């Protein structure tokens, strides 16, 4: 599994800030747009993209405040990410796309699809966000920690002051051990503690136990859309998983229209770090049948 990031930087200015993105592949077709979540960056897709780039443009932005993107002093609510990503997609002049999405990148991607359904030719997803209606439906192992994250005192001290999202949660969501070179690529955006704001606001935005009500309603809405949408869907899952355990993947195979599920083997949350090759090869094999309208 590769540790390098052999992609030239591209930048676009949106809403007063520079966003960095990967942009590789042919320009004359339907691009594939890869959206990372917390606390990652386009680095998460580094070993997946090379499987797709031979046939399709691959665009992988760093969300505002993350990766190599600028780090304004925002609250970094989901709504802020929504504004930045919508402007990013329009600045690149994207029309129809295929989405490849994970964690908060999946909340952004499903929210944009629901709002632009005619522009989405397929959704590949993994470990995505849906409502977690009560705390008993959050994984028991992670429950105490995420309850602690969702406070103004303890949560800020763990995430911002001590970097828990990078030094504990990230490695704990990968089965295999991350290397120090990989850990340094993920630590880089957040070397200054004050730049860790998005890493704390994100778990405070998760739709758990009805709170916050605005995100619970928005995520309910894109899930209702997704359950009724004929859009082709490709869902990667692992064992034991985190947000999407094997039995939930099986349930979604049945309840989401035109959904293919792929078992990637061992995996927790950051499935891209456990089996990037199968993820990338299965996305590449799935694209051609989406082309025809
Ligand atoms: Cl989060």
């Amino acid at each position: 599994i590769g540790t390098g990031f052999p992609f030239d930087p591209h930048y676009v200015e949106v809403l007063g800030e520079r966003m960095h993105y990967v942009d590789v592949g042919p320009r004359d077709g339907t691009p594939v747009l890869f959206l990372h979540g917390n606390p990652t960056s386009s680095y998460l897709w580094r070993n997946i993209i090379p499987h797709v780039a031979p046939s399709h443009r691959c665009i992988a932005p760093d969300l505002i405040g993350m990766g190599k993107s600028d780090k304004p002093d925002l609250d970094y609510f989901f709504d802020d990410h929504v504004r930045y990503l919508d402007a990013f997609i329009e600045a690149l002049g994207l029309e129809e796309v295929v989405l490849v999405i994970h964690d908060w990148g999946s909340a952004l991607g499903f929210h944009w699809a629901k709002r632009n359904p005619e522009r989405v030719k397929g959704i590949a997803c993994m470990e995505f966000i849906r409502p977690i209606p009560t705390w008993d439906e959050w994984p028991e192992f992670a429950r105490e920690l995420f309850q602690a994250f969702r406070t103004a005192d303890v949560g800020r001290e763990l995430i911002i002051d001590q970097n828990a999202f990078i030094e504990q949660v990230l490695p704990k969501g990968v089965v295999r051990p991350l290397t120090e070179v990989e850990m340094d690529h993920y630590r880089e955006p957040f070397l200054k503690p004050v730049d860790r704001e998005p890493l704390w606001r994100f778990p405070n935005e998760l739709p758990i136990a009805g709170e916050p009500a605005n995100i619970v309603a928005l995520v309910e809405a894109y899930m209702n859309w997704l359950h009724q949408s004929p859009v082709p869907k490709l869902l990667f899952w692992g064992t034991p998983g985190v947000l999407i355990p094997p039995a939930e993947a099986a349930r979604l195979a049945e309840s989401l229209p035109n959904c293919k599920t792929v078992d990637i083997g061992p995996g927790l949350h950051y499935l891209q770090e456990d089996n990037p090759d199968l993820i990338g090869s299965e996305i590449a094999r799935w694209l051609p049948a989406l082309h025809h309208h």
